[PDB]
Parts: C-alpha cells; sequence; structure tokens
C-alpha cells in the first residue's frame, strides 16, 4: 500500500535551544508508525522543492543510537543495519513537505491525540499484536514505550487522557520559562515536542539529554499511569524541567536545584503541597540563614528554597520575565564563570523584581560584590519592605506582584536565506532586511548575535526594539560564511 505524510515546517531544534539558552534540545522526531526491520530497504519519495532529514531507530530505546539520513527531493531509498522505527524531520521554518512511503516498512501502533478514537486504539492494538513499540503522540509530547509496559500501566481505555496531561505539564513548564506557542523570539516555545522513552539498556534511574527524556525498565509508572503522573509524577516533571533549565544562571551546585523550580510549578498548579514543605526543607535551610559559608554547607534541596521564594513574592510572572531577560543578553554581558553567574543573578532578579534584592541574597549566603552593588544602585530600585527570606508555602510573605514582559513582535525573512560574514555583531542595513512584520513603533537596532560562531546554514539572532525601550531577538536563518 502507501502511507503518505504531510510534514509541517517545525524548524531547527538546535536553533531554538540556543535562543532559549537551554542545555539540551527538544525532539526533532515526527512519528510515522512504521517499523523498519534490520537490513531492510525503504522507498520514500519527497514531493516538493525542499529537502528533509530522516531517522531509523529511537533515541534511548535501543542499545545502538539511531541512524540519521539526508533525504534529497524525489524518490529516495535508504536502509539501516540495526533497523527501528521511522521518523522524519522537516527542519525548515516554512513550506510543508510531502513524504510518502510506498515500499518497505511494517505497521507499528501510533496513537495520535485529537485524531484517533478509542475504536482506532482498540483496532490499532488488535491489528498489531506484540509490536516492536507503542507510540503515543500528543500536542507537545511523544511517548515511545514497550507494549507490555503500556499494558501494565495504562489505566484508561485509550492514551488520550494521558497525552492531555503530559501536554498540560509541558505547557506549564513552557509558561514558567516565559515560552508560548504564539510568542515572538525569546517568547516562542518553538514547534518541537518533548520525547519520553522507555530505556531497557541503561542503569540510570531517570535522565534527560539531547532530543529526549528517558526512563529505565521498571520505572515507567509515573509516566504511563495517569493518576501517578498527576499525584506522584515528580520524576517526569524533573526530567522535563531539565530540558528547560537555562545555563546562564546555572553555576556549579545548581545542576539538581533550579531544575526543580519547574517541578514545584507543576506540583502547585495541580493543587498539591510543595516537596520542600512536606520534607521540612524550610526549617533545615533556615539553620544556615545568616551563615557566612551557608551556600557551601547546604544541600541541593535546601538551596531550592530561596529560588521558590522569589516566585511566591512577585507572582507567576517573575520567572517568565527572568528567562526572557536572560535571553536578551548581548555577547559581552553573558556570564562566563560560576562567580559571574552568581553576581549576574543578583542583578537580573533585582531588575525583574523592580527592587533591591541584595539583602535577600545576603541572608542566603550569596553576597554581591562592589561592582554588582554599584550596578544595582544605579537602577534606583526601591528597598525591600518585607522579609521575604522567611517565606514558605505555608507562609506567603509576598511583595508587589509584577506584570508580564511584553516583547516586541517580529518575524524571520523566510522568503530568502541571506548572506552574512561570520563575526558580524552590528550591521544596520542587513539586519533590517532579515526580519518581517514588525509591531507598531518597532524597529531593528542593527545588533546581530550568533551564539555559536559557526559557518553555514545556521540560526542567528536579530535585535528589535519598541518605543518603550523593550527589546527582542528574532531568530533568522542565514548563510554564514568566511
Amino acid at each position: 500500500e502507501e502511507r503518505v505524510y504531510q510534514l509541517l515546517p517545525k524548524g531547527d531544534v538546535e536553533g531554538m535551544r540556543e535562543l532559549h539558552q537551554r542545555g539540551m534540545s527538544f525532539s526533532p522526531y515526527e512519528p510515522t508508525g512504521i517499523y523498519v526491520k534490520p537490513d531492510e530497504e525503504v522507498v520514500i519519495q519527497v514531493e516538493g522543492t525542499q529537502q528533509i532529514k530522516a531517522y531509523i531507530g529511537t533515541y534511548s530505546y535501543e542499545k545502538e543510537g539511531p541512524k540519521q539520513f539526508n533525504l534529497h527531493p524525489g524518490e529516495n531509498k535508504i536502509s539501516s543495519s540495526n533497523g527501528g522505527l521511522l521518523y522524519f524531520y522537516n527542519y525548515h521554518n516554512t513550506g510543508e513537505v510531502v513524504a510518502k512511503v510506498k515500499k518497505g516498512g511494517t505497521p507499528n501502533p501510533l496513537f495520535i491525540l485529537g485524531k484517533h478514537t478509542t475504536k482506532d486504539w482498540k483496532r490499532m492494538l488488535a491489528e498489531n499484536p506484540d509490536p516492536y513499540a507503542i507510540e503515543m503522540k500528543g500536542e507537545n509530547s511523544l511517548l515511545t514505550m514497550h507494549p507490555e509496559t503500556v499494558a501494565e500501566h495504562l489505566k484508561q481505555e485509550d492514551p488520550a487522557a494521558l497525552l492531555k496531561k503530559h501536554d498540560e505539564i509541558i505547557n506549564i513548564e513552557h509558561k514558567m520559562s516565559g515560552l508560548s506557542k504564539d510568542g515572538a523570539g525569546v517568547a516562542n516555545q518553538g514547534k518541537h515536542s518533548i520525547h519520553f522513552v522507555e530505556d531497557w539498556y541503561t542503569d540510570d534511574y531517570m535522565y534527560a539529554t539531547y532530543y529526549r527524556t528517558a526512563y529505565s525498565k521498571g520505572n515507567l509508572e509515573s509516566v504511563l499511569n495517569l493518576e501517578e503522573l498527576t499525584n506522584d509524577g515528580w520524576g517526569p516533571w524533573h526530567e522535563v524541567g531539565h530540558q528547560h533549565q537555562q545555563d546562564t544562571w546555572l553555576w556549579d551546585g545548581l545542576g539538581d536545584v533550579t531544575v526543580n523550580i519547574y517541578s514545584l510549578a507543576v506540583q502547585t498548579t495541580f493543587g498539591h503541597k510543595t516537596r520542600l514543605e512536606q520534607e521540612g526543607r524550610y526549617e533545615a535551610a533556615f539553620a544556615y540563614l545568616g551563615k557566612p559559608d551557608a551556600q557551601e554547607k547546604m544541600n541541593e534541596f535546601e538551596k531550592l528554597v530561596m529560588f521558590w521564594q522569589l516566585h511566591l513574592a512577585y507572582g507567576d510572572q517573575f520567572y517568565p520575565n527572568l528567562h526572557q531577560m536572560y535571553r536578551l543578553l548581548h555577547d559581552t554581558e553573558l556570564p562566563k564563570s560560576d562567580e559571574e553567574k552568581k553576581q549576574m543573578f543578583i542583578y537580573m532578579t533585582s531588575k525583574v523584581a523592580g527592587q533591591n534584592l541584595i539583602p535577600f541574597f545576603d541572608k542566603w549566603g550569596l553576597s554581591a560584590n562592589d561592582a554588582t552593588r554599584e550596578k544595582i544602585e544605579k537602577l534606583n530600585l526601591p528597598k525591600l519592605e518585607k522579609e521575604i527570606w522567611l517565606s514558605t508555602d505555608s507562609n506567603p510573605i509576598r511583595e508587589k506582584q509584577i506584570e508580564l514582559y511584553e516583547a516586541p513582535y517580529g518575524e524571520p525573512n523566510n522568503e530568502k536565506i541571506q548572506n552574512m560574514v561570520i563575526g558580524t555583531t552590528y550591521d544596520e542595513e542587513k539586519a533590517k532586511e532579515l526580519v518581517q512584520n514588525l509591531g507598531e513603533g518597532v524597529k531593528t537596532t542593527g545588533v546581530i548575535m550568533q551564539d555559536t560562531p559557526e559557518v553555514g546554514e545556521k540560526t542567528v539572532k536579530v535585535e528589535i526594539v519598541d518605543g518603550k525601550g523593550n527589546k527582542n531577538f528574532i531568530p533568522v536563518v542565514v548563510n554564514v560564511g568566511y
């Protein structure tokens, strides 16, 4: 027969990662529900002008990593020694690409939310007894699991409710990161989903890396059981949070601290008490509240306290604004060491809050130097009027809640990938031609920023600004060269 695919332009995962200042990429996978046997050839033709990429094998699902393929337009034939599930990758930002599989491959269960009913699901399982894998695709999530594991932990008649909840969790963490589906620039979440994989070939408990999050055998209950995902899902919340964690305020000792900021966000949004409160981490942390070497003698979960206190003090809009402001940093102001990251955080949080937070950080053993103190001083920020360093979830000593950052709107010049010499940080005219559809009173500054100075079809950032002084970075695809 013939299975055809309409592959919408999803964009580049690495481009969004650098834009978001995140440490690992989201998933580039577009599931097909086709399984390719080892050393079996598949015939796929690409109808259209643009080319696409393909995968055989699933990240963290087999012993060997997946094999990547560069598919040129028209008829194409590829094969893989290890075999595996077929995926496509339309890394372009515009133009849908038609890809039809007319030879090779075997049907593999793929449930798609908002497209398949319980009837389709029941039929899907019956037609494919004991399959290679079960795949369940939501709006923002992809699940690749072993069938026996799904049979054990899926407590509904279809994966729909499970996929709805996974998307909700992901949307919560996107929001906490100041990322939205229709955001512009540093507020654009991108069009790539988060991948959840059952890994039978690792000893790690749970982990997160590039392109996916993974869960070792025996530890999938909180991923597939809807009730456990909602009530005891700290695991998957944490791993998803790890893919949101931005490095610019991640110094040594925060690796398993700031990730849980997103975890606490999910836990409270579902109407539950915080892990800090239920483990009494507050009382333990307050034992170091004032100590000169407090930060050194505190553990990972104790340091988490001061981060959550900022959220409770200035409302749900704090960390969304903080994430965005960090993405707007120019190359020269990016912190390049743990010490600089610490000092930067004191300044950035103060600017977001709109208050001098130096005494708050002083109490938690994070002292600002004279340069930082002076830099904050020039902002003429009002003092703290309340002691927010004693704040808990059972005691919300808030401050003035702040508004959400309104980033100026702009679009890439997807009409033609232009030229730019590597190392270009300022060019008034080329920058103007790189963007489209600017908001009222919105213009380019001429500032251009490539996070990782590489030559080729790479993503660079173009700075825009409105009348209020607010700025944004518009990600555009440019042909960089020597």
